[PDB]
């Protein structure tokens, strides 16, 4: 069939738009002491955590979600920004953070990317 | 010490999750009613796809409806060609189908998708 090869990107880019002015978000992550609002169908797409979570039974209604309170939000944050626009932003300063959130989160791409990463600095 | 990565198979991959949420009905949010059939999908998909389904739920009066009823002369046949447009970036154009699309497009305010048809009858 006829391919839009910007498609897939340019409907991401609307999702991350609607997380900005908070249109139809319909969960908060917690954090710590900080909040994050998103749209669980992205966190679903992107996190197998969070797929494990809203489709569980006891979990998939909630609309506030407790994080380990051992995650970074830094980590989160990076995390997130993520999930709504394919840039991830590595630093020698972030790098344990992101990789140890990214293995909570269960994002086994960004995890190879930060052994990468780790291969490349250490 | 320092790296900003794009990954170039995120957007997809994350559409055909969204697509495989929507096959399974998980957290679908509206039927959108056209003639004879109904559709269900996500709110936020129609909007990041649509026009007229970003204004219809930016909308505060409208944003928490749960049936959108479409103009009755719209082909349902063309929407369900768009709405599986909408999930896999694949638009499936011939010559039995293009003037209904193309309409269709239209009226869903889709203007690189109105733009394609034009350019497949320029072809024809
Ligand atoms: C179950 C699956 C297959 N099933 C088939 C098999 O028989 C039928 C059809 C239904 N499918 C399905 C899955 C959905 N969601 C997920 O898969 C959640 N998800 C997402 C990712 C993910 C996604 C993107 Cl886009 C990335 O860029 C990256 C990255 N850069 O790291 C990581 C991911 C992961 O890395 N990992 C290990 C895992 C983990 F669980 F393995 F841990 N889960 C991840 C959604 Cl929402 C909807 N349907
Ligand atoms: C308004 C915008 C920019 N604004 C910036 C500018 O300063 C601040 C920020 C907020 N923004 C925003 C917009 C959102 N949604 C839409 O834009 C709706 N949408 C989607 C499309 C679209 C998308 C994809 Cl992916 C396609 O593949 C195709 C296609 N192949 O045809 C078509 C589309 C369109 O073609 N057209 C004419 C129209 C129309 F309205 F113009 F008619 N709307 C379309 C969403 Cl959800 C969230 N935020
Ligand atoms: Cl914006
Ligand atoms: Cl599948």
């Amino acid at each position: 069939q006829i391919q839009f090869t910007r498609h897939a990107s340019d409907v991401l880019l609307n999702l991350n738009r609607l997380r900005s002015r908070d249109i139809l978000t319909d969960v908060v992550i917690v954090v710590s002491r900080e909040q994050f609002r998103a749209h669980k169908t992205v966190l679903m797409a992107c996190s197998g955590l969070f797929y494990s979570i809203f489709t569980d039974q006891l979990k998939r209604n909630l609309s506030v979600i407790n994080l380990d309170p051992e995650i970074n939000p830094e980590g989160f944050n990076i995390l997130l920004d993520f999930m709504y626009t394919s840039r991830l932003n590595l630093r020698e300063g972030n790098i344990m953070a992101v990789m140890a959130t990214a293995m909570y989160l269960q994002m086994e791409h960004v995890v190879d990317t930060c052994r990468k990463f780790i291969k490349a600095s250490e």
